[PDB]
């Protein structure tokens, strides 16, 4: 039959689709959920053999275990143990585009468990089995005789094996195919693996048992009544004297209770269904459910005989909730959203594709922490457990069917085809079925990147219809097609339009008003957090809070899919794309996260938590205007905390408690605070502080910051007289300066600062000089490759520019004796293939301080691309423990991603200023620096800078963070102005203009001291 | 142009048709027929089926045609002759100035129907005047309406032929047969003789 | 395999639909609309046998002309040359209703034709049979190996005989059921036959 290779056959012998069962047979277990005794699981030990194609299994497999084959640990990715590569393609099919055919070589992992199974399940009611997920398809054998196929590896198949199994041993056999015509439906750019990657569990129900039920809440005009309807399915013999209960709870008190026997209303001529009913229970003032505050309420189901007996009970958690989109606006109880969210993937860095609880809960915490509400099940249903999580944890959800043909050309060549229709049917339409009554899923996405077809506005009309209570979207074929009730671009810039014909990205802004349209636009995917980025993360956020309409969206995204590998000492290292002998590949293109596949941070997380701040504040005078941006909570728990510092130094500080209503504001008045006797600019930082601990945070934890420069003092105090001066002593090659026990010398020839000495100490390893380059960032960098240039790229336009190539070529170098310093006068000019680049003009003023002074003003040509920076370098001999500095901080930032940093005096362990990016580039860079210090060195002026073990040279030239190695020494870059890093995209220059340095003429200036 | 798709005798009757795994064959039969007579001129509206309720299934396929051929019209009769899968009011037997208010599915008089609360569709019964036997009694009272209501465009009459079928007698002399008549059982006799013209094409 | 119990098995192997084509080789009869050489008619006599179940065809006919068979024009209705009676029922299904479910005792049509294929047609290009309506169900083999299933008894049926025909004389079989899951779909007040 070649069933795999038929997308006519989806599957064969498998059992509907319904919600969460676990058949409890006491309804107060239903209740509490607590574990059912009639559902288990088979996770754990199985036999596992891997062929390279299904002709190559023995037929003796179906009776008998395989001597050969191992014990392994299920569920798995057979990848994830070795068997074969997992791939990394992101776009390009895995396989060749033919469909629906799939190669013939074709890896089979042949699954096998043996096991008991009990008579009291055999002797009564079905026993069934469910595989959670299995990727990409496969045959079910139970006792040696054939079952059934599934397809679809992100939604449950089951099985009835009742007739099949035994009582006492049993065995499965499970041969899974890596490649399916499912495949054709599976193009999501995230590491191809395969094999029983979700749980396998058994459920035994009734005979006579629920077969599906559906709740729904309806509301009154200001949400202080509703109704829950329940409706409920039955499979089995219908007898008068059936019931159905439906019970609803809060905690231990019972809201409402209604019985019933079956028998729906009449739907047509031909009557209604016999075999249903719907239970309605009134509820006065619910307890509403939002991602602010996840008011739950447990629906119980039983089925039960009309003198009492139960049969079984289901059940599920419900929140109280009306999701409508009105007037363009998509409101949730009648308010109108602002999505603070993020797509997740499901990835484990040792695990693959398999998620645990304890992760989830992981990813689900540091989401909330961080200010996220929302989150996208990019692109595929999830493991179940992840939507009982966000109901309870309270995270809104965008349930994605597991539809992406990405690689096909065009993008909708399948989803338009009729012949597809029906494959793409069941992607839609079981994913419905399964999670429709969870609260946290508030809209549904009919899959990615596949263009648009017609049958995506079949199946979107399909749930319309079904389901009239969640908004149906859906990106492909520009974004804005008739499938999709939210406009949902995926990486549409702010204010910059990105024409392209036949699906334009447009500004967003402009988007919502093109003539004749009204919905409201919540990016499906924006910010691709790929390395050094986040570029321009605050521009969106300005831009969804003056827009109504600008409703947010769900930044790429979570984190990283980095896999680990080991070395030679067996130490493990993250490895990408290509790593596993993967090819083609897409390198890279696989981290994307906002954390790293260990889930420590990235930098841009914290600036995505602050920009997602729920409070707003303004400063008028020494009042604090707070603003809530909750929608239904009033901030009871929350204090806010208030400090006034003087370059560093806290002069004074307080807390007031914070109680502001929903979209309300909170004037504070501070205190009287003193004035100052020194120079220096005061600034006030308030924090807001949750004093209780929460199910996702801790006492103490800070949720929003803020900051402002008050006075500033500057400085008009002279120095004072020197307590002597300077020597300068020339000689044929060399300018030195002598003061004390310093000396410093400017070689006359290179017309650099090679060497400075304290007391007989040298302090450099490399001269003092300009520089104009970075380390390529992932985002300079974009798709160019060695076998495919990108001419466009930064990285390539100021390869092409000679940038990285410019040799320094001396212009002037003078030393002159001043009454109290001595002055040196350098002028150099880069060029490239007769071209000049850039000018530097320098001036070094060391007086009888023993400082040393220097000034830079600095000449780019306008007609060479604007440079990633303007600033000098140097390897200092020292390495010291800390770094300490006065500016932004305390972690990593950039021009256009520094919003979340703050001015104070900040102090770290040296590693920590070095950001461990796996693909490695510039980093660690500190801006808004008016004062770093170093070992006995000081710097001070106003300047960005990064200070570390490796040269930039290294950074440019190594793949993979494990490969670098720390230098002699250590490489200081200060830099008087270094361009954005950009991250609305990835693949084309995305650093705004006014990021780039392009002003033509270049000012420094800095004072080298010692300390 | 109508779809191979009637499942009438179901209960209720959209048991299938509402179920997503019978979709896919539902699909085909629908998506089949566009493909292949999506070039006639003749061909003016495109039908769902014949009483199959008003499922889910219904409402998915009106949208696959409404989008891959927007040049002709869609409607479908099932749930009540005026649900969201059809852009026709077309029901069938909807007497002229009569209502016949079964609950769920309602059959309103044609001239009522046109203007219920909301409602702004055209109105073309897909079968009317059942002219099974002696028959047509009241037919130009459909006339009558049709002219004065601009939005009353007519209706498909109940049927065109008697299904009746050939049989022989002992002397070898044909017969009309129906129902029953091969033994068939159940059978529902003669109401397979509906027909304006007997089965060899003679008027009634 | 039992795909007519089976809605989601409605054809195996059958290619995609499409308006009437007649491939004309000639631009002005095409032009005309008159008869196209590549379109030709396989109507008039075939072979043909009733089975009261599919389990009772014997294998021997996928090879070989049954003897017992009669000879018999095509297109036709079976119950119309009496194999089996027309049953008259307007909206009760005429079969239990079970779904995807039908009776075991299922009226089994085994039609054959043993037919010409000029080598022309075969030394380059496609040659596909189209059976523009067969009631209900059925499978198809040519020269003794199968090609695949359809359903929907109101619509062409078409498969790619390409590699199953040879030059000369070349026999198809179809099994043609009276019921199937299709028939669940096909509930029309009507003579069902
Ligand atoms: O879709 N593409 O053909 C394509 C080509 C070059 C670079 C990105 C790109 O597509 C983009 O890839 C990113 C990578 O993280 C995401 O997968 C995103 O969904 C996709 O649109
Ligand atoms: O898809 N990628 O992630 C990726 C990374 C680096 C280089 C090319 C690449 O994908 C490639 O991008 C080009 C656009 O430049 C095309 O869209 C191509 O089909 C895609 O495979
Ligand atoms: O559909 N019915 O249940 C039903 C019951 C009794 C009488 C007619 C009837 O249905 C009617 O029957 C006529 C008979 O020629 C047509 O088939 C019509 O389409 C059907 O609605
Ligand atoms: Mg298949
Ligand atoms: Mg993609
Ligand atoms: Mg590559
Ligand atoms: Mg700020
Ligand atoms: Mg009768
Ligand atoms: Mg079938
Ligand atoms: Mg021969
Ligand atoms: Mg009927
Ligand atoms: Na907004
Ligand atoms: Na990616
Ligand atoms: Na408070
Ligand atoms: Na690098
Ligand atoms: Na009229
Ligand atoms: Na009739």
């Amino acid at each position: 039959r070649r069933d795999w290779e038929n997308p006519g056959v989806t599957q064969l012998n498998r059992l509907a689709a319904h919600p969460p069962f676990a058949s409890w047979r006491n309804s107060e277990e239903a209740r509490t959920d607590r574990p059912s005794q009639q559902l288990r699981s088979l996770n754990g030990e199985w036999r596992f053999a891997w062929f390279p194609a299904p002709e190559a299994v023995p037929e003796s497999w179906l009776e008998c275990d395989l001597p050969e084959a191992d014990t392994v640990v299920v569920p798995s990715n057979w990848q994830m143990h070795g068997y074969d590569a997992p791939i990394y393609t992101n776009v390009t099919y895995p396989i060749t585009v033919n469909p629906p055919f799939v190669p013939t070589e074709n890896p089979t992992g042949c699954y096998s468990l043996t096991f008991n199974v009990d008579e009291s399940w055999l002797q009564e009611g079905q026993t069934r089995i469910i595989f959670d997920g299995v990727n990409s398809a496969f045959h079910l054998w139970c006792n040696g005789r054939w079952v059934g196929y599934g397809q679809d590896s992100r939604l449950p198949s089951e099985f009835d094996l009742s007739a099949f199994l035994r009582a006492g041993e049993n065995r499965l056999a499970v041969m899974v195919l890596r490649w399916s015509d499912g495949s054709y439906l599976e193009d999501q750019d995230m590491w191809r693996m395969s094999g029983i990657f979700r749980d396998v569990s058994l459920l035994h129900k009734p005979t006579t048992q629920i077969s599906d039920f559906h709740v729904a809440t309806r509301f009154n005009d200001d949400f202080s009544r509703a109704v829950l309807e329940a409706e409920v399915q039955m499979c089995g013999e219908l007898r008068d004297y059936l019931r159905v209960t439906v019970s609803l709870w809060q905690g231990e008190t019972q809201v409402a209770s209604g019985t019933a026997p079956f028998g729906g209303e009449i739907i047509d001529e031909r009557g209604g269904y016999a075999d249903r009913v719907t239970l309605r229970l009134n509820v006065e003032n619910p307890k509403l459910w939002s991602a602010e505050i996840p008011n739950l309420y447990r629906a119980v189901v039983e089925l039960h005989t009309a003198d009492g007996t139960l049969i079984e009970a289901e059940a599920c958690d419900v929140g109280f909730r009306e999701v409508r989109i009105e007037n363009g606006l998509l409101l949730l109880n009648g308010k109108p959203l602002l999505i603070r969210g993020v797509n997740r993937h499901e990835h484990h860095p040792l695990h693959g594709q398999v998620m645990d609880e304890q992760t989830m809960v992981q990813d689900i915490l540091l989401m909330k922490q961080n200010n996220f509400n929302a989150v996208r099940c990019s692109h595929y249903p999830n493991h179940p457990l992840w939507y009982t999580l966000c109901d309870r944890y309270g995270l809104y959800v965008v349930d994605e069917a597991n539809i992406e043909t990405h690689g096909m050309v065009p993008m909708n060549r399948l989803t338009d085809d009729p012949r597809w229709l029906p494959a793409m049917s069941e992607r839609v339409t079981r994913m419905v079925q399964r999670d429709r009554n969870h609260p946290s899923v508030i809209i549904w996405s009919l899959g990615n990147e596949s263009g648009h077809g017609a049958n995506h506005d079949a199946l979107y009309r399909w749930i319309k219809s079904v389901d009239p209570s969640r908004p149906v979207q859906y990106e492909g074929g520009g974004a804005d097609t008739t499938a999709t009730d939210i406009i949902c671009p995926m990486y549409a810039r702010v204010d910059e339009d990105q024409p392209f014909p036949a699906v334009p990205k447009w500004s967003i802004k402009k988007w919502l008003s093109l003539p004749g349209e009204t919905r409201p636009l919540i990016l499906c995917q924006y910010a691709h957090a790929m390395g050094n980025s986040l570029g321009g993360f605050a521009k969106y956020w300005q831009a969804f809070r003056q827009y109504p309409r600008l409703q947010g969206g769900f930044v790429w995204d979570w984190v990283d899919q980095s896999l680990i590998k080991y070395d030679e000492n067996g130490n493990p290292w993250s490895a990408y794309g290509g790593d596993f002998g993967d090819t083609p590949n897409d390198r890279q293109f696989c981290m994307n996260g906002l954390v790293f596949a260990d889930r420590t941070p990235h930098p841009a997380l914290t600036e995505a938590k602050h920009q997602q701040q729920f409070f707003q504040f303004r400063l008028s005078g020494q009042t604090i205007e707070v603003t809530s941006e909750y929608l239904f909570r009033h901030s009871d728990n929350e204090l806010l905390h208030w400090m006034v510092a003087l370059d560093g130094k806290p002069l004074a500080s307080g807390e007031v408690p914070l109680d502001v209503a929903p979209q309300g504001k909170q004037l504070i008045e501070l205190p009287e605070l003193p004035q100052p006797e020194s120079a220096g600019q005061l600034w006030l930082t308030v924090r807001v502080v949750q004093p209780n601990a929460t199910a996702w945070s801790e006492a103490g934890h800070i949720s929003a910051w803020q900051q402002w420069r008050l006075a500033e003092n500057l400085s008009v105090t002279l120095p004072a007289a020197s307590h002597a001066i300077p020597h300068l002593t020339t000689s044929e090659m060399d300018f030195c300066i002598e003061l004390g026990n310093k000396r410093w010398q400017f070689n006359r020839q290179s017309g650099f600062l090679s060497q400075m000495w304290i007391g007989d100490k040298k302090q450099l390893l490399t001269p003092l000089r300009d520089q104009f380059t970075r380390a390529p960032l992932d985002n300079d960098i974009g798709v160019s490759e060695a076998t495919r240039i990108d001419p466009n790229a930064w990285v390539e336009r100021w390869k092409a520019a000679g940038h990285y190539q410019a040799e320094a070529a001396l212009l002037q170098c003078t030393a002159d004796t001043l009454a109290d310093a001595v002055l040196i006068t350098t002028a150099h000019a880069w060029q490239h293939q007769g071209k000049t680049l850039f000018i530097s003009r320098k001036t070094y003023r060391i007086d009888g301080s023993g400082q040393m002074a220097i000034t830079v003003d600095v000449e780019v040509a306008s007609d060479t691309p604007h440079p990633a920076r303007i600033g000098l370098n140097c390897q200092l001999a020292q390495v010291a423990e800390r770094v300490n500095w006065l500016g932004l901080g305390p972690q990593e930032n950039y021009p256009d991603r520094l919003t979340a940093a703050c001015f104070d005096r900040w102090d770290l362990p040296l590693s920590d200023m070095y950001t461990p990016y796996v693909f490695p580039s510039e980093n660690g860079l500190r801006c808004g620096t008016r004062e770093l210090n170093y070992g006995p060195h000081q710097w001070r002026g106003d300047f960005q800078f990064n200070i570390s073990r490796y040269s930039q040279q290294q950074l440019m030239e190594t793949s993979h963070r494990h490969l670098l190695h720390a230098e002699e020494g250590t490489w200081l870059n200060i830099d008087g102005f270094h361009m954005g890093i950009g991250g609305d995209d990835s693949w084309s220059p995305s650093v705004s203009a006014e990021f780039q340095l392009s002003a033509g003429r270049y000012h420094y200036q800095l004072v080298w001291c010692q300390k």
